[PDB]
């Protein structure tokens, strides 16, 4: 009846904002439904970050929908890391910053978008049971992230 969830992913992808959005319903860590949420720092921390993983029931592996590099780093860095420290714990893959992907003006001002179908193909590649695209800014699908997280750990 407890669920430790650890959020991981590159710098600036939106991990802390994701937790603030879910828990506080605002945009600048625990919940009860009928869930402990851990934040991490995503290279200086290579040795210390993994310490947070012990007894994790699920990982939220975030990458940014506006950043091809964070997309590439899921397979390059994060998967190898989680498999070393916590093989077998399920992964919910989250593409953050959905509000920016929607906005043509963002790419004029700035960035390479990741499509829903490409996020889905990455999901399959890493064996994640879930892939959710979300925006902490608009809050869209943020509740969905954590609802996936609980569904994927709880029996059935
Ligand atoms: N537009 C937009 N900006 C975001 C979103 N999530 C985070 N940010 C911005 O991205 C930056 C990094 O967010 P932060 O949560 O601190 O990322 P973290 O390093 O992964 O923890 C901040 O400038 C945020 O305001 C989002 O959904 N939409
Ligand atoms: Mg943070």
């Amino acid at each position: 009846r407890f669920i430790k969830c650890v959020t991981v992913g590159d710098g600036a992808v939106g991990k802390t904002c994701l937790l603030i959005s879910y828990t506080s319903n605002t945009f600048p860590f625990s919940a009860n439904v009928v869930l402990g949420l851990w934040d991490t720092a995503g290279e200086d921390y290579n040795r210390l970050r993994p310490l947070s993983y012990r007894g994790a029931d699920v990982f939220i592996l975030a990458f940014s929908l506006i950043s091809k590099a964070s997309y590439e780093n899921v397979s390059k860095k994060w998967i190898p890391e989680l498999k070393h420290y916590a093989p077998g714990v399920p992964i919910v893959l989250v593409g953050t910053k959905l509000d920016l992907r929607d906005d043509k003006q963002f790419f004029i001002d700035h960035a390479v978008p990741i499509t829903t179908v490409q996020g889905e193909e990455l999901k399959k590649l890493i064996g994640a049971p879930a892939y959710i695209e979300c925006s902490s800014k608009s809050q869209e699908n943020v509740k969905g992230v954590f609802d996936a997280a609980i569904r994927v750990v709880l029996q059935p």
